[PDB]
């Protein structure tokens, strides 16, 4: 057994199949988003970032930067322990209070990331309820799939956004059986929005817990910037709302929000929460300032939706196909894996436009796409450059 | 099934066994470690922190803070993507190069936490080697256990730091199957140091990969501050060295260091790496300044061991028993979850001393203890206050 040679051959497989991926070394320009320096072997050059999940540019928001500077100087670089052992910081406490209020819940629990919040929460909740059946939306994110897998709990997959199929996969279970319905508000690849109320109607008929990942809604929708459930006024119907601090809130971290009992349960039992250093105080302080700002201000969401709407209108006039949807995500459709990569490469090296190809297995074969995430900071000129680039590229594909 | 009542009943179980934990709300005073403000219902009081894993106080190091302030103003609050999609920042690159160099390896891979570096790397490595048997030290950290469990690979546990038991467990195995020995350099709860060279001898004689968690070693031992393998001159013998940026380096994050091939392998396949936002640029810039500092400077490590030896000597002199060991961790043994918790509650309320009980998952039961972590910033006066506090409690509580 040559381990070195073994790992190398696994990678040659990925190279051959065209799925080996190299990172772009970027430096976003704080104060000048969506601009970034792209570090290429032959020296720096500027790009426009078009596939960042920092959806509102809160990454450069002055209130977020100020809170992080002040937290660094008061409390230092890091937490310096787990939440249990010397790593509970006042900013963690204010952030959990703020997240509870955002979602109208009794409590919230902060994790190191969105990924860990789902992995830790789902695996701990299901594994500690013997005979729990998990009902998982087939397009749930990797973090939810891995939490559900790690639970070892019996799991039934229901058809994407289909409450009739959910009902059919709940109908034979005893009401005394623990059940957990795990789904998202906004799904990243197609940008579709879940029928949350219809799903909660089926969940309540069967005494099932509801676990809603609002990663792609929170900060972006609702009167409080709480996400889709906030928008629909049905926050109170979910047992748990999960989210990230890394996307619309523009920093890093994950959380859940729910009853005192459920948050205390995950806090007291979840390995991935207990046995990992707490997020840096400055990370907690930035997220706190980001949430406070997006609860009080609608201006960024309004500008966000205008940029999204303007891009779609211009693509429509230019004849550039994108997948219609009610969210803020603009999946520009390519339909061929090799061509998707060729277009991504040409946008970066000829047009200074940074987008990434999305190919099988992330998305079904024939539905390969460029996932575009317009921000409040993308200008009309940025949109015209991107639309003209895609239009010129599609004409050359044509010829 | 009432979910609320079910959750409360399990929490009432932790209260019954005395292992329900109330978090202390602290603000560490940057520039004034080890002081913290403690927010209680009563209000705000100053305490001395004695169980932080920011072992050298790099959390308040001015070169670390300078780099973090700089990175915020240049790049913003967060990465704004995954490493694959818009979230690779130049600080991540310089940090992975620095970690490779620290451990004398070809490459390094940055994760969001030490916990995730272990869970993701061990799950991915074992998963993707058909018929792999994982041999795990008895006392491996939760993060390593969960990585091993998540792999679904065949697992053998070997007796703590026992290369002869590792030999016996490896001996009965299909000789053609891939094999991975997972262990730590320095174990947190007893502070014992692994016989890395002897474990590596047994791994080599059976064609086994070695995976070494140096979380409580890296930054604190070795000519390069690389940890125990660095100190023993055997970094080259381990297939993977794993560590944290959160403890001696004083920020947050996890990594592995190894060949370009093993790091690229985990980078390309591990869900917990691929599908999670990259660490903030400021975190990467801080961890980078921390490592460059502790590679070039042994003065904090020397002051660290000075404070450790001084506390151990004063504890012995006052008749307060601690678990002797070759590392920097001073475990004061108690006996009982409820007593240990009471001693910990009395140190805060009567003495302004913050030390957490170690309960009945982490350690065995009848073996709850006070884990104390002296840092370079603890003064002779702080040590006298701690030791006289423990002395007074120890007579009252009959542990003298």
């Amino acid at each position: 057994m040559n381990y070195e040679a073994y790992f190398r051959r696994q990678l040659d497989g990925l190279h051959r199949e065209g799925r080996y991926r190299v990172f772009a070394d970027l430096e976003r320009h704080a104060g000048s988003f969506p601009r970034a320096t792209h570090h290429r072997p032959e020296g720096a050059g500027d790009v426009t970032v078009w596939c960042s999940n920092d959806y509102l540019g809160m990454g450069q928001h002055p209130a977020v930067l100020t809170a992080m500077h002040e937290a660094l100087d008061s409390c230092g670089a890091g937490a310096g322990g787990t939440r249990n052992i010397a790593g509970t910081n006042h900013y963690h406490v204010l952030l959990e209070q703020e997240l509870a209020a955002l979602h109208g819940k009794e409590s919230a629990l902060l994790f190191t990331s969105g990924y860990v919040s789902n992995w830790a929460s789902l695996s701990t909740l299901a594994s500690r309820m013997p005979g729990c059946v998990i009902l998982s939306d087939e397009l749930n994110h990797a973090s939810m799939i891995e939490g559900i897998r790690h639970s070892r709990s019996e799991t039934r997959i229901f058809a994407h956004n289909d409450p009739r199929d959910l009902e059919r996969k709940l109908a034979d279970l005893d009401p005394h059986a623990p059940k957990l319905v795990a789904f998202e508000s906004v799904y990243s690849m197609d940008g579709d929005i879940a029928p949350i109320a219809e799903i909660c109607d089926v969940a309540d008929a069967h005494n099932a817990m509801t676990y809603l990942d609002e990663v792609h809604g929170v900060g972006l929708y609702g009167p409080n910037g709480g996400g889709i459930a906030d928008r629909e006024g049905i926050s109170h119907r979910l047992t748990i709302i999960e989210g990230t601090l890394a996307k619309a809130f523009g920093v890093v971290g994950g959380y859940i929000a729910g009853s005192s009992a459920v948050c205390d349960f995950v806090r007291s039992f979840a390995s991935g929460f207990i046995f990992s250093t707490s997020p840096p105080p400055a990370v907690a302080a930035g997220a706190l300032a980001s949430i406070r700002h997006l609860r009080a201000s609608s201006a960024e969401r309004e500008r966000h939706q205008d940029r999204v709407a303007r891009l779609r209108a211009r693509l429509d006039q230019a004849g550039v196909a994108h997948m219609p949807n009610p969210s803020h995500i603009v999946p520009v459709m390519v339909g061929d894996a090799a061509l998707c990569k060729q277009i991504s490469d040409e946008l970066i090296s000829r047009y200074g436009i940074y987008v990434q190809p999305i190919n099988y297995p992330t998305v079904p074969r024939g539905t390969e796409r460029l996932r575009i995430t317009p921000s409040p900071q993308h200008t009309d000129a940025d949109i015209e450059h991107l639309v003209q680039a895609l239009s010129e590229i599609w004409t050359r594909v044509g010829l």
